[PDB]
């Protein structure tokens, strides 16, 4: 295809990676492909820390293309932080290359036992630019301004466990991914991929909620006063002392989400939120949602959304687009 593909590996049917490279000699990582994040970082073989030696890392010695820039800089996620420094130096996504600013991380420990539990080396950010430390123009709008691709845009089309592989899609929209209308939603701020839709939940309703498509983060968020509200009465059990909720498998009573704007309208069945514990009988499930509150009341639609919905990320036009993702290939 005329576009640049990177394939996406299922991991345990909640998160999903891809590989990128980084030197001329290109030193290959496993990141979390983030639209919810806009820094690019690597583990570095200057960092000694446990979580480091279980690693790949990045050694600029080994890379004809690498230019110092030694910036200090320093990444508070909601986990915990990695600090380090700015590094530029070909970044390689698919079969495309460009040279770029990056944080080399030295100092991994605050950001335990998160980064020794997961397979990732690094993070490599999809938002805009402002939502970035230090100001890096976004991967593909670079590419874009480089005559690399013909849109600035990609697209995620989501892997499910042994049915099929997913992709990271730069470049353009292939219509292999998606059946029925593709729409299109407006960003109501060029920051993380963040649009406004109407929310109903069962009884509960918020009107122009914001919502941020958000493939690093592998839950569906939801304001803690409305999460309150849609399971009273639903047989759903808030487990004591946990931020979990908890419920039989079989419960009819389990609600749809339902986003609405002006342009579509996108629904989230129990199916793409139930994680099973025990198929004991009926069943002993937990939902895959947290409660969580923004200054605005906000969702996060992270991969279960993603999982149902093929998705557009258009910086050219400003939007997100979305539609039904093919069952297969
Ligand atoms: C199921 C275990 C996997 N996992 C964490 C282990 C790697 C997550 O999917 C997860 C990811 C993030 C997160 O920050 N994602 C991002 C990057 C990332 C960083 C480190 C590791 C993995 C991913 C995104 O950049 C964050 N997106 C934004 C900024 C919009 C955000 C802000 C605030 C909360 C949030 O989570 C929904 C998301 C946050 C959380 N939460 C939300 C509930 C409270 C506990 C922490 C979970």
């Amino acid at each position: 295809s005329s576009n640049d593909n990177i394939e996406l590996v299922d991991f345990q049917n909640i998160m999903f990676y891809g590989d990128a490279e980084v030197g001329d000699n290109q030193q290959p990582f496993t990141f979390i492909l983030d639209t919810g994040s806009a820094n690019l970082w690597v583990p570095s073989v200057k960092c000694t820390t446990a979580g480091c030696l279980t690693k790949h890392l990045y050694d600029s010695s080994k890379s004809r293309t690498y230019e110092k820039d030694g910036t200090k800089v320093e990444m508070n996620y909601v986990s915990g932080t990695v600090s380090g420094f700015f590094s530029k130096d070909l970044v390689t996504v698919g079969n495309l290359s460009l040279p770029y600013k990056f944080i080399e991380v030295i100092d991994t420990n605050g950001f335990e036992p998160t980064y020794t539990a997961s397979t990732f080396d690094g993070i490599l950010g999809l938002g805009w630019k402002d939502l970035s430390i230090g100001s890096v123009d976004p991967i593909v709008v670079e590419l874009k301004n480089q005559n690399k691709i013909e849109n600035a845009l990609f697209t995620f089309y989501l892997p499910v466990h042994d049915k099929h592989t997913g992709f990271l899609t730069i470049g353009g929209i292939e219509e292999r991914f998606y059946e029925g209308p593709l729409t299109y939603e407006k960003l109501n701020h060029d920051l993380y991929w963040q649009i406004t839709l109407d929310a109903h939940v069962g009884n509960i309703m918020l009107e122009k909620a914001n919502c941020i498509v958000d493939s690093g983060t592998s839950a569906i968020t939801v304001p803690t006063d409305f999460l309150n509200k849609m399971l009273q009465n639903l047989d759903v059990i808030k487990v004591p002392f946990l931020p979990f909720y908890v419920t039989l498998c079989n419960n009819s009573k389990l609600p749809t989400f339902e986003f609405t704007s002006e342009n579509g309208k996108y629904t989230l069945e129990p199916e793409y939120y139930l994680q099973h514990i025990e198929d004991v009988g009926p069943g002993l499930c937990m939902l895959n949602i947290i409660g969580l509150d923004f200054p605005v009341p906000t969702f996060i639609l992270g991969d279960p959304f993603m999982r149902k919905y093929f998705t557009v990320f258009d910086y050219d036009n400003h939007s997100v687009g979305i539609a039904l993702a093919k069952k297969n290939l």
